[PDB]
């Protein structure tokens, strides 16, 4: 299978009256590029997906993929619904704006059964000609994708070759690769990057890579290296601004955390996101203290 | 307060060929009208809100406008987003187009914070003029609107009159209707409808009463007139139904008992929706042979 | 031999406002007097049965003769009155809960709550086996008890219906599960047994769905609007249930800002009731903020004295 | 501190006519020191701690230490109680008889405040002068230990050196070793031993060696070698045994498979403890087939 493993960032979206403010986000993947980061993920959770519009998402997903041109970083771009009819649509679009793959959430709200979640994937899968990442996130969305059913969409579309694990469950991640050790399976939860991926995960889809690009791709890199004490250091220096980035709903900690840095102009969500309370916003700039942040 | 109680139906939305079979979707309007049903919900969970478009949403709420004039029969409309901006818009709508008021599910997958909900609730809220009734569904949104949130929603906003729960939480109920007594506590789980009436509540929001609308009706009348014994007597009768009806997600198992009795032409849901297992398709079956179901 | 209709077969049952006791500790001791004296409060104050040594009676922390001379001063100080006394003896070893219940019908109790194994978390069938044995060692009434939070188990509605149809004396369950969709079904596929109210915040809505009684930690305290609110369900007064029910929402949340019974104990300190806010290890005093909201809290309410 | 660590058997407790068989006990003991472990765990969960006699608990712990005499095998005791001062009188007796140390459960049932936890473990400690091991189990328990206060223990307490988890929160094994790095963490949970070791665990206190003593300790001493793709590669095996064992409640499918592999003369447990279900006894059998039980 064709596949992007490694470093990846799941990118915010900055806005600026509120709208995106494009200049702002080719400048914050250039600032991923240089410090080592493998792809880029546009509009995921982290990129506030579920309150752009298709216009808003068309132009992340080129932003994304004009300013990774000529570099080695590839660009695995949002493009999950929780309609099977959106979710190809989404698809077909990012391969025409030119993404290296795609990264497919299970179907929110709605509550698919496993057989649901097959035949979803699938016709996600069929539509297109580039990887598929599955991404398991039941905590957002209501449902869980099965370890059988990863597996065997794994085995049946060619296209689809891992799963983005944000679950808490390090013995699904045992399972998923003791039965099927030909996936990529890829970190979504920070503080845990190091666990999956000493157990043959291989790549992270991460939030704090967005503030500290370089420790998360040289926790990435020390890991698929096999120097697991220098990858465990690295998540264990993380894990205090891992937590505090879920102090609230992620992305309001990271967001208000580029802010703080100074890189992002303005602290701009979209509706139903807000900004964080003002005990959360001390504890984030408290806890940032603690680290090096790499600039533009 | 203008409200909407009583015994409502969250609609199915019944598919022919891939499109919305408008001619069925009346004519379930007009039987629920018949069978003693007090308002009637288009396009909520129960319709597969999440997978019709925007242009299918509106033909809904027209199409049960239309049916419901000159009845004593309401039109409480879906209208929840993810987004606030487009929760406003679909607000709007159902108010230009005269729906009696909004329905209004929690924002899913992007899991606001308690001053995120208040924002968006209020931002819909001041967009119309007829009631809104929030709709907590924890298990389907991944987030939770506080009986601190709902009561200073109530007691803030002038046409934010209860809300919906579906959440198997009975003592938030007793919380509810302890600290605000003048709200609108509806029951949206079908197997605990006469304790939250026998509580206080007003209303249900029914999955069931799409097959057994007058059981469901006369249950609620009993119970707004405080005859228990008999509302009692008739939601331990449905037991049975109102479990077998979630042996899969909602709307497979009552789209599938629709189709069972022959009140809809075609067992066809959009994807990532499908069809029951044939052993659960056998055993809703075997249920509602327990039970009598009105024709048309 | 064994047989499955025992439903509608003669139930000895034990039903109405009951308390949950607290155990009163002097110096380390049980405080023999204060716990009589604390009886007699409940028994003036409407109640219609008592539990000695439950959750709320620290029977974790007892020793085994302690647990029996409270069982003994329950059963002494209710003589003579309508008050019942259904003594704790569950046991996460059913030879320990045999031992129990076997105490308690020989030492005069009128029944025994007798709550789910907890730690070791039997199967289903390990569950029925447990009460089976349980029931078929004592003549007198055996309320079962489920509260999964504090056992890690649950016994299902399937297992508690069995077990009430299997067995002669097995009448009902107190549930404290935070789960009014299992008191319908409880209810809806066999009404003939005795549902309790385990959870005070829900003690209206299970009573309005044909629970017949409370096994209450707020009536420690508050025992006369216990007792009313559950003879107002019980005589179909709804709303004045209700009413109560309503009133006490706040003191019976409290109750629970920490671990029962380090509130109850807390508040029964404050109003005078008991002389030391005296645990046994590892129950201990609650927070100074905790301390602090119980104490709020009851200013809303009139507590009975002695 | 002084530690007691490595690979570790939560020894079942056989029972013939209702008593402990204390000669088939020993021959259980010899087996697992035979086969590379490194401690024996008497009377703990996995030994129907909670069902045996307080002489009957002692009598397993003086068994232990008899049959370990004159090997580098440790006595870990099981010692914990929901009573402070029943846990205390266990800790001193297991002191008095030569056990090398004691672990020590989290009371059960009567959910301790994180205040309790920490005057109940300090009275422990200060009974005794030999290392004690924190338990965590909170599925069981009905309470959790926090990190805080595990780690205040362990700095605050001279005997206390770290801590059991059976939690399923890898996240929070992640939280103890970035937070205090001399602790001791030992997986309570077979799955996923590897995990917990390459995080820098430092032991198992395992169901699985049960039956499969080699291999277990195999695993444990490759990881504590920095070993880690060979002991992945044990782990990994081991999933599916490892996870048939809970397919009912622990030590029920591991006496199961000890009376299946003849090393067990009887299948008997002490109630509410019972043999399996017919299937489930069925599916254990099945999946032992794929792996080498070494005998006596
Ligand atoms: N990635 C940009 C598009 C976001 C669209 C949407 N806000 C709504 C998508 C929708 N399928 C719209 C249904 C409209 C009819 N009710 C949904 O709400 O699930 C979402 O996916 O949350
Ligand atoms: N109700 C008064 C007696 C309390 C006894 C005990 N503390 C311990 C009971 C025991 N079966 C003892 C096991 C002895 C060997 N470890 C238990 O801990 O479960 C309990 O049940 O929690
Ligand atoms: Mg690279
Ligand atoms: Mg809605
Ligand atoms: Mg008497
Ligand atoms: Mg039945
Ligand atoms: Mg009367
Ligand atoms: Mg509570």
């Amino acid at each position: 299978k064709n596949i992007i493993i490694g470093a990846m960032t799941a990118l915010i979206t900055p806005f600026k009256n509120g709208k995106v403010d494009e200049q702002s986000y080719a400048r914050l993947i250039k600032r991923q590029i240089e410090n080592g980061i493998d792809a880029v993920v546009p509009v995921g959770t982290t990129g506030e997906s579920a309150t752009l519009t298709h216009e808003e998402h068309r132009t992340c997903i080129e932003i994304a993929v004009e300013t990774c041109k000529g570099t080695k970083v590839k660009v695995l771009a949002g493009a999950g619904s929780a309609a099977t009819h959106e979710a190809v649509g989404l698809a077909k679009f990012a391969k025409e704006h030119g993404a290296d793959g795609i990264l497919s959430v299970a179907p929110y709200y709605n509550k698919p059964t496993q057989q649901g979640l097959y035949e979803h994937y699938k016709a996600i899968a069929q539509s297109v000609d580039i990887p598929v990442l599955l991404y398991n996130v039941p905590g957002r969305t209501g449902c869980e994708i099965s370890t059988d059913t990863i597996i065997k969409l794994f085995r049946d579309c060619e296209n689809i070759y891992g799963v983005k694990e944000a679950s808490g469950n390090i013995d699904k991640c045992v399972d998923l690769l003791a039965h099927e050790p030909r996936m990529m399976l890829i970190s979504g939860e920070d503080a845990i990057n190091y666990p999956i991926l000493s157990n043959g995960g291989k790549g992270v889809i991460s939030v704090t890579s967005n503030l500290l690009p370089d420790m998360i791709s040289a926790l990435t890199h020390f890991a698929l290296d096999e120097n697991y004490k220098e990858a465990k250091k690295i998540n264990d220096e993380l894990y205090n601004i891992n937590k505090i980035l879920f102090c609230e709903s992620n992305p309001i900690p990271i967001k208000t955390a580029m802010y703080l840095a100074g890189l992002i102009e303005s602290l701009e969500f979209r509706l139903p996101l807000c900004s964080p309370s003002k005990e959360n916003f001390a504890k984030i700039e408290e806890v940032m203290k603690k680290y090096k942040i790499k600039g533009f």
